[PDB]
């Protein structure tokens, strides 16, 4: 019943990828969390990308999104991800990390009421200090893996302070993978504005009997490390016996 | 091209590979034009066996007879012939694993009154429930189409049926089958025993960045040997009209 536990093993899956990082594992059943790093566990960086669930959450509930179909017109200025010089709805703005798309919903929502929810939602340091449109990439905001899953946990059991219509619809849009075995709803991101440069994988594994809760980051000096996000959580989780 | 419907015969290549027969229906949401292997079989009407766990969960959830996707249903304590049924289970595990007693037990909760004027409302095959409440959709009088179950899901995927929206929402999340980068898929097996001829079904929909391509299936199944026939089938045409990779 001990509620924290260090499993040093996980680091063998950081070496054999030249990478530093943590791993932090929730079992839900058991109401027990798994790290290989206790203090990096509970160290707190901007959340980047996976402020889009926040966001999503909150853009929802005040209406700027009616619904997971409205489209959301590029706004014709050419960037450097392709997949996002075009239209896109909620559900493909997510899969994509679209910034500029979650920029308009940041404008629209406003500093009151984004700071409003973000205490509401008791989110990392509920701080919003900088630009109501980048403060989750280059302002206040930090959260930490162990934060991560807290917020996590509330958004799965409809426990935030938005309707169940807001949670349900942002969990359809971070579905990322399943199969028979498991469910994926998670959320990537890519830190690069401020130091460290790091890379996100936060989210849930949906077994029939069970949900384990993840949150990982790791030194990404540059994109070339990106898949290793998630290349190193499913090693993790395949040791555990959690997915096979 | 403006045709409603276009028969591919080539489909039945991957029918013969597997000494198969049925019938493959995709519908392009966004081109709104429908492909089959076979026109006449496309439009005959079968027992929906487990692909009615769509419809009863809708009207489950909107009576509150379930009240969300997380209420356990307690094993009733008989042994049945398919291990999984011999546990307890929530809406996400009844439909993964197909539980008819859950469904049946829903069933006689929603009653006959209820059952046929949803089943109306949704303008579900021949909308006829006659038979025993907790059994007619697997030995009683009603009938579906594969072109049937395409329009259903087309309503369910708009959630233009006509129960809440929660309801469509969970029945959707319910649904999911597969997922990864390049698409989604929401679906319902059926496997129809107790009248002849035994087909298995799989109805549900492809969800691509930028389009929707729902599909139904059947198949004949003499043996359960044959199950896993449903998705291979259904693959290898998604795969020639390049839906999935
Ligand atoms: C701040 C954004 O740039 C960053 C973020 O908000 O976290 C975007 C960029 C990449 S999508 C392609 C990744 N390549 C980046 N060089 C990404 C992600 O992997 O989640 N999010
Ligand atoms: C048998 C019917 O109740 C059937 C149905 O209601 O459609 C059940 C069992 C089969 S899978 C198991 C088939 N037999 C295996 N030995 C199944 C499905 O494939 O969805 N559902
Ligand atoms: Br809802
Ligand atoms: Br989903």
């Amino acid at each position: 019943g001990k509620e924290w536990q260090e499993n040093k093993s996980w680091n063998a899956h950081f070496t054999e990828h030249k990478s530093q990082g943590v791993v932090v594992l929730w079992n839900e059943n058991k109401q027990q969390g798994f790290t290989n790093n206790l203090k990096r566990a509970n160290q707190a960086f901007l959340p980047a990308s996976t402020f889009k669930i926040p966001n999503s959450l909150i853009a929802l509930d005040l209406g700027v999104v009616k619904d997971e179909h409205q489209v959301f017109k590029w706004d014709g200025q050419t960037r450097d991800i392709a997949t996002w010089n075009r239209d896109h709805n909620l559900i493909t703005a997510m899969k994509y990390s679209v910034v500029p798309v979650y920029q308009e919903f940041a404008r629209q929502i406003g500093e009151a009421r984004m700071s409003k929810m973000l205490h509401a939602f008791d989110y990392g340091n509920e701080d919003i200090s900088g630009n109501v449109d980048s403060f989750w990439l280059d302002g206040g905001i930090r959260i930490s893996a162990t934060e991560q899953i807290s917020f996590l946990r509330k958004l799965y059991h409809n426990k935030l302070h938005v309707s169940e219509r807001s949670q349900r619809i942002v969990k359809q849009a971070m579905l990322t993978e399943a199969n028979g075995d498991y469910i994926i709803r998670a959320k990537t991101g890519y830190s690069t504005r401020i130091e460290p440069k790091i890379g996100w994988w936060v989210g849930w594994v949906e077994l029939d009997d069970n949900v384990w809760f993840f949150a990982m980051n790791m030194d990404m000096p540059t994109s070339d490390g990106l898949g290793l996000r998630q290349a190193i959580t499913k090693e993790v989780l395949k040791q555990e016996k959690i997915i096979p």
